[PDB]
């Protein structure tokens, strides 16, 4: 479309030339929360519909956690054409995160590095914000537009499991699914929650708390993992997920690795790397996790998705749904309709009746 080319070639590069990435982020959230958007003309066709996690998803393209950390722009994100929205990560108490600057653009790599450090309005603020639109969300969900909430841990928390449990109790009743984020590269000690004994204990507590919620307010629980795990780590996660009956996996968060070939001047900043250099690392992690769980655990695939081809590669690797974030920062709102339109065309070209038929297709070749 003309909007796609206009955003990608004119509007977005101009905004990027004028604003540091954090200011750009804050502006994006503001414009989105106000519905000031090109408003996609793409009608979701039936072949993009997916049923998973106890819900219908009108299309399989979601906005990844971190864009709307505090639940301020949920409705504008659906207007942008996302099939589902994940907010967060949200921590129990409000916290400021790391000192600025803490977000860095690598335009030559179509990548971002961030070290926000879980800046969060906290559970109470987000709870009230979601309560104010709770019935509007119930309608959206019923119409195939579910809401996910991603939970984090405070920097000074003395008991990680109790932080997550508090999030389940407070935001679980407002969410279609919850994500236990044990994969931020930007909170000391967080990723070691991915180890076997620690993960089993943590997830047992989260699931107990979830199961204690009333039936209509009981969300699916997913675990979001890093792309930097050892083979042993991945095996252990797969085993725990199956033992406890975890509902799904989100694969993957940002990477602390710095792949050979990064060109951006800021490539050596501390933080998680997202965008194109993460893409195939994430796809391969999806492929491994799908195999280790025998295709029985739904996976949301995320990392470097910017086109229908990228989305379909993750779906064929084993993802039931995909998310993007970094691509929005480069291409702007029209990227959402672009991914959906290209995905539909490719499904047709590859002889799939719909997204559902393509899930895990590479493992059946
Ligand atoms: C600026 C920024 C902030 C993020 N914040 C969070 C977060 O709070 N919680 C989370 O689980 N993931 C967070 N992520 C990770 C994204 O959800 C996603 O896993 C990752 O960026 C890979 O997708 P992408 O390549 O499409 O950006 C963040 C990513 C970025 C770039
Ligand atoms: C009508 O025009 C619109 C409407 C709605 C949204 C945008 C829009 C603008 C932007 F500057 C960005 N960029 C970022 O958020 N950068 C970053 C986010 N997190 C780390 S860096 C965006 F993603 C979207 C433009
Ligand atoms: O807040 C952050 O720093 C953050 C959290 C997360 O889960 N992933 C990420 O890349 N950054």
């Amino acid at each position: 479309t003309g909007d796609e080319r206009f955003y990608a070639e004119h509007l977005m590069p101009t905004l990027q030339g004028l604003l540091d990435p954090e200011s750009a982020h804050r502006l994006a959230v503001r414009f989105t929360s106000l519905g000031l958007l090109p408003r996609a003309r793409f009608q979701d066709s039936d072949m993009l519909e997916v049923r998973v996690l106890g819900h219908k998803f009108r299309n399989p393209v979601g906005i990844a956690a971190g864009f709307d950390k505090h639940g301020e722009a949920v409705d504008g994100l659906y207007k942008m054409g996302f099939g589902f929205v994940e907010i967060g990560s949200v921590t129990p108490k409000p916290q400021e995160g790391n000192p600025r600057p803490r977000v860095f653009r690598l335009p030559e790599d179509q990548a971002v590095i961030n070290r926000y450090g879980f800046n969060s309005h906290g559970l109470s603020v987000v709870e009230h914000r979601l309560r104010a639109r709770q019935q509007k969300q119930a309608k959206l969900t019923e119409d195939g537009l579910p809401l996910g909430v991603n939970l984090g841990k405070n920097k000074t928390s003395v008991d990680a499991a109790e932080d997550y449990a508090e999030g389940v109790r407070v935001l679980g009743p407002l969410a279609d699914y919850l994500v236990v984020n044990v994969s931020s590269p930007n909170t000391a000690g967080l990723r070691s929650l991915q180890g076997k004994a620690e993960l089993r204990r943590l997830l047992t507590k989260v699931l107990q708390e979830r199961d204690g919620l009333r039936r209509v307010h009981r969300p699916a629980v997913l675990v979001k993992i890093a792309p930097d795990l050892t083979s042993q780590d991945k095996e252990d996660i797969a085993s725990v997920v199956k033992e406890l009956g975890i509902d799904g996996l989100i694969v993957t968060n940002t990477t602390v690795s710095r792949p050979a070939g990064l060109q951006g001047a800021l490539r050596s900043e501390t933080g998680g790397l997202s965008g194109k250099p993460l893409r195939d690392l994430s796809t391969q992690t999806i492929r491994e996790m799908y195999a280790l769980t025998q295709g029985r655990v739904p996976i949301i695939g995320v990392g470097g998705v910017s086109s229908g081809q990228d989305a379909l590669e993750k779906i064929r690797a084993g993802a039931s749904l995909v998310q993007l974030y970094t691509a929005l920062t480069f291409w702007g709102p029209p990227v959402v309709g672009k991914v959906k339109r290209e995905l539909e065309a490719l499904l047709k070209e590859q002889g799939f009746g719909g997204v559902t038929d393509a899930i895990g297709a590479d493992h059946r070749r």
